């Protein structure tokens, strides 16, 4: 409880969102047009507790793509499902560089995290094994269903379809996985990137995503259901991730200055996660030189400044 | 208060201490006689929480070398100071190895953080400049017996000795740093290593050391003296780069299944905290190939799958 | 005239080659059948003067395919319809690794030079554009026969469909090479990898070879028909990264003990030159650890002891 | 005889040497006075043949010191006495960076090659072990005297005073060779920097230099004096590494358009060898980002385009 008075700490969220409101800097990612079309003064937060009290504020009913916001839920799913020894035996744990800049593959030849491309589509591979597409995409969907208590959980048919069509380097990376042996016995490569395109195209809304992340926040419960969605040992691990490897190379000056667990989207999203209080999306398609969303950065700084919700406060 | 009862709590850490004594693997470090001479048996575990409870098991009255373990130490003492933003002007806070193997500096010439040697060579000569290295070396000596509320606090002239004679790594480092002007104006670069030499010859025992962590655990007050030592800041960000850059490489593993702050040192010693909860330091002179205590690292793991003190727990 | 009497000289061809005979070690290729077949004792040394003169020992009229030694010949080609600076605007002529170890490029997204993968790639591409491949391969098949004299050049299917079948690296190097827009305007990628496995699979045998290696000896012109195959330009650019590229990351201890350009191949094939003297083509299919043929390097180091080859000697 | 007439060649040298008199780009060394003291308009070219017919244009006999170019001419020294195989069990013949950019070493612990700093800082303390560094500088100054026809050989006290005081890279190089052990048994590390320094201050002129680099182009023996000066191995193993690592990073693009091999200097000298030819010095102290002298750098292009002395033309 350190937010004894619910209104007064919304009243704070407004403060917040409207002075990030003014950082109008970044760039909308444009590498394709579904992506490219959106508006860099979209602006939006969501919070969603862990007793299921929420608060909107801006742009939180227009639907985007969740992208790489997708893969510590992936993630989540797989460890629930497999536990954490199976997935980590095909995906590492470590959240530097090392010395591998822009390389697919450590030095065992695994994937660093599942925090990166070559991870996610790893993980990717392991879940639902043995079943069509389709019937993976509706496994991982009805999933997605019960982290937002049934909230908004689209589709975007045009960006997988310009994802897939222009991801040269996702096909690179699915190449040499399969040069290594990185998949599980008997995968169908490009196949699994086909799911991997479908699952970074899923849709949601800064208020459905925010329960996502309280479930994340709630030890895997969801928060406006009460229903026991993820397992504490797949919860603990995401966030574990989330927190060194979610925010692209600025994890290290994230970390440092904000202190939790968050992972960001080419689309402008960033799913926060604030430990046993709350759950938080904020969506604003103008990206950095990083690649996170510019008003989502400077927003999650100034909450915690204010509201003292850093991991070592 | 995630320990009701603490005498419960210390059969448990009792418990913890027996098994990991039976892990008799790694090796004593021995580049020096004074790391060499240490028995391979020698192990020890003392505890003290926020509130001034302690508990100690084994050889925790055998004085021994901080040698790493000073540098969140040293870290802390520099911001608490100088304050954050003039410090990482001459250091960084990343935590990965980027692509900067075993590099004295990352592309900015700076040193990647405060828990590699090159990164605490510098912090080191940020302390109380404009005085001679006798007036320093008393300020953290004063710094460090408030932190461990007057216990035991030492020196080994012995480690200084031997560790300065044979510091010839230490000694490229320091040339290189002057190479890139990483030092503040009208540095002695020789005469910052002979501190640096000599704070990493401090002696603690596993008990005045644990009362060192749990003053970073209880947000910069000693927890039997009640003073402030440290400000809130130069804690937080001390435990922050403790998380993520000090057990060495093994840091991403330490992070993931242990999730707590800490550092470890060549003299086998362990300082571990637990945020809000208590302060730790574990000491057994084998190290493993990483360089980290092996009864420690062990011991570790096992608390948090006991006591559930990961946080993300 | 470094040799005076061709037949003595001939004499000393052949006790060098018994010699590298008694060298057994090395393991032959064996990721796709058509290589593993080899057996490790197939070996023989052909040599063909700028003069036409010539002299066969051993296994030399036995088909194997060029691999990897197709790649200066083709680099040839280009440079002799395109010219050097249209060639290098696509592939780089640096001989080091840099700092990229198995990077698919460097930092000006250019593949390295055109005796690695992604510059034969690169290369392949540029090559009679605009035609199908059915087209470009006679094209280049006419042209070998040419550097050949007419001699032996041949076609192994077998080696094309596995070599397209098992080639997920080559698959992942050609995606990169997309999304880096390293390619001609309206390239097709997969196309090229089709045509890059038929190259690599073209077959020749030591006598044939050995003429190919003449004709780069020669300045450009078939010792054996008089005729001028290649620009003296395309010559020249192809030994000297012949000479700092052709033997892997053998390259730099070649180029110190043997001093002469050379290109190996995965078959065992090993085509050496000898500026103004001679072309040679050694083939044994074991390689070592390098992927060089075993006798072959064996061979080379021999022969430039003996009579004194080497560029500098 | 690629130089029927002498005097005709002399024709062309003054032409090249007032085309590249027109480049006026680069900037002149500045880390110590002694280097920017130097005009920018200094420019001198001198050519010995392996006949000992000379020639000069320009700036010829003002002194300037040797710096890197004095490297592969101690390399030679420790070859010559020592021999191929006792030298390279201390220093690397890699010519790459191989994904060491920048590093002391490589990973066997040793100097990349004898062509950088970390290099030529091990082959110094190879030279006449045993004597007292006046006794070592002697031994060289002979040397050099032989290998210069004893012509102009002098030494700068300034620029050896200056090079060591502010030389912090190379004291950072000796510490870590010192710490990965990489001089022989009781080399007095301090003490090898220091005869290190002072070969970089020897002081050569246009004139005398051509007729090292002269002495090197005839296989090891002085043009004008008829007297052995190095073995063949000796002078091999020179122009080896000279071809390949003599011109900083732009090696590889020297070595495929210039194709000599080469040592250029940060005081504007570039040591040049015509096998069997000539022996020729440049100087310039205009250097350009690489740190090559720029009138040298287009001269020597222009050298081989006009009188095709590319060891592979
Ligand atoms: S980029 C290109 C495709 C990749 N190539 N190598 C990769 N990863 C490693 O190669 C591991 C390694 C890192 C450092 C040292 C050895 C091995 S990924
Ligand atoms: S080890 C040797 C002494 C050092 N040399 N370079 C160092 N750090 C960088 O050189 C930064 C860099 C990393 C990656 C790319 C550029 C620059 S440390
Ligand atoms: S392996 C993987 C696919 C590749 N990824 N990056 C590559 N080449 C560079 O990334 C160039 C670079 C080298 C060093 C520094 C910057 C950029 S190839
Ligand atoms: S810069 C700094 C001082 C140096 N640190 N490491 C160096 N050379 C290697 O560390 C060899 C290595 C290169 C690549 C992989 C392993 C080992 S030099």
């Amino acid at each position: 409880s350190m937010i004894p008075d619910f209104m007064s700490f919304t009243s704070h969220i407004d403060e917040l969102y409207e002075s990030a409101k003014k950082q109008s800097g970044g760039k909308v990612a444009d590498y394709i047009p579904q992506l490219a079309k959106f508006s860099p003064d979209l602006w939006g937060v969501s919070v969603c507790t862990v007793d299921g009290q929420r608060h909107s504020t801006g742009d939180t009913k227009v639907p985007f793509c969740l992208q790489s916001c997708v893969k510590p839920l992936k993630y989540a799913i797989a460890v629930n499902d497999l536990g954490t020894e199976y997935v980590h035996r095909y995906v590492g744990k470590e959240p530097s560089g090392l010395r591998f800049n822009k390389l697919f593959l450590n030095e065992d030849d695994k994937p660093h995290n599942p925090m990166v491309n070559a991870g996610a589509i790893v993980v990717t591979s392991l879940i639902k094994q043995g079943v069509n597409n389709a019937e993976k995409f509706d496994y991982v969907m009805q999933f997605l269903n019960k982290m937002a208590g049934n909230e908004y959980v689209g589709f975007s048919n045009a960006t997988f379809q310009s994802e897939r069509e222009s991801g040269d380097r996702n096909f690179a990376i699915g190449y040499y996985l399969k040069e290594k042996k990185c998949f599980p016995e008997g995968t169908d490569m490009v196949g699994i990137l086909d799911f991997y395109f479908q699952l970074c195209s899923i849709e949601v809304t800064c208020e459905s995503a925010s329960v996502m992340a309280a479930t994340l926040a709630n030890g895997g419960f969801c928060p406006i259901t009460g229903e026991r969605v993820l397992s504490p040992e797949a919860v603990r691990n995401t966030l574990s991730l989330m927190h060194s490897c979610g925010m692209y190379d600025f994890s290290g000056q994230f970390a440092f200055h904000v202190g939790l667990p968050a992972k960001s989207g080419v689309a402008g999203g960033i799913l926060l996660v604030v430990p046993n209080v709350m759950g938080m999306m904020c969506w604003s398609p103008p990206l950095d030189k990083m690649g996170n969303s510019v008003k989502g950065i400077h927003f999650c700084h100034d909450l915690v400044s204010l509201c003292n919700f850093h991991n070592y406060d």
